C-alpha cells in the first residue's frame, strides 16, 4: 500500500530487533510448512513481513534485544528491568 521501501539485506552476528522478530517467527514458519529450522532460514521468509511492522514496533524489538545483550553480556547471570515511560506524538512547533 502506501508505503516507502525499507530494509536492507545484512547477516549481522548479533541478536538485533529483526533477529529477535524472527526468532519468534521460526516455529510458526515451520508449521505453515516451511523448510525453517533456524533463523539464518527463517531470514529471508521473513523479509516482506518485518517491512510491515512499524518503526514503533521495530524500536521495541531493537529495544529489548539491546538490553537483552547488555544485560547478559555485563554479567552472566539474569538481568531484568524496565522504567514506567508512555509517551507519543510529536513535540515540535
Amino acid at each position: 500500500g502506501s508505503s516507502g521501501s525499507s530494509g536492507m539485506p545484512n547477516r549481522k552476528a548479533s541478536r538485533n530487533a529483526y533477529y529477535f522478530f524472527v526468532q519468534e517467527k521460526i516455529p510458526e514458519l515451520r508449521r505453515r510448512g516451511l523448510p525453517v529450522a533456524r533463523v539464518a532460514d527463517a531470514i529471508p521468509y521473513c523479509s516482506s513481513d518485518w517491512a510491515l511492522l512499524r518503526e514503533e514496533e521495530k524500536e521495541k524489538y531493537a529495544e529489548m534485544a539491546r538490553e537483552w545483550r547488555a544485560a547478559q553480556g555485563k554479567d552472566p547471570g539474569p538481568s531484568e528491568k524496565q522504567k514506567p515511560v508512555f509517551t507519543s506524538g510529536p513535540s515540535s512547533g
